């Protein structure tokens, strides 16, 4: 297991926009409670999974636990950076696995909900 993505960076400019507040309070916390959220609530544990291949394939890992900590630390400058982290998490899953795999069906259900929730954001 490599070190998880950084969730604090002080040479980084921080913002709390209305959109970022919404991404934490509404978007992430709704996804967090989805029945299929749990594989995505923390980094892939390759050691537990006995998947020495995973981090040899996925070079920019991302998960909702990391995103949640970033949002709580005001890590992001704008909502687009946070949405990009969500999109990296989903894309990683689609890259490493194959269409129709169980974990892909879970990611697809979360992404459907994610896209529903971010279709309209605060002003
Ligand atoms: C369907 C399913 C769902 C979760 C697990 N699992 C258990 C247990 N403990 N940790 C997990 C778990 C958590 C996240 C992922 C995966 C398994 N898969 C595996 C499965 C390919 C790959 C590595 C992937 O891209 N992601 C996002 C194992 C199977």
């Amino acid at each position: 297991n490599p070190p998880p993505p950084e969730t604090s960076n002080p040479n980084k400019p921080k913002r709390q926009t209305n959109q970022l507040q919404y991404l934490l309070r509404v978007v992430l916390k709704t996804l967090w409670k989805h029945q299929f959220a749990w594989p995505f609530q923390q980094p892939v544990d390759a050691v537990k999974l006995n998947l020495p291949d995973y981090y040899k394939i996925i070079k920019t890992p991302m998960d909702m636990g990391t995103i949640k900590k970033r949002l709580e630390n005001n890590y992001y400058w704008n909502a687009q950076e946070c949405i990009q982290d969500f999109n990296t998490m989903f894309t990683n899953c689609y890259i490493y696995n194959k269409p129709g795999d169980d974990i892909v069906l879970m990611a697809e259900a979360l992404e459907k909900l994610f896209l529903q929730k971010i279709n309209e954001l605060p002003t």
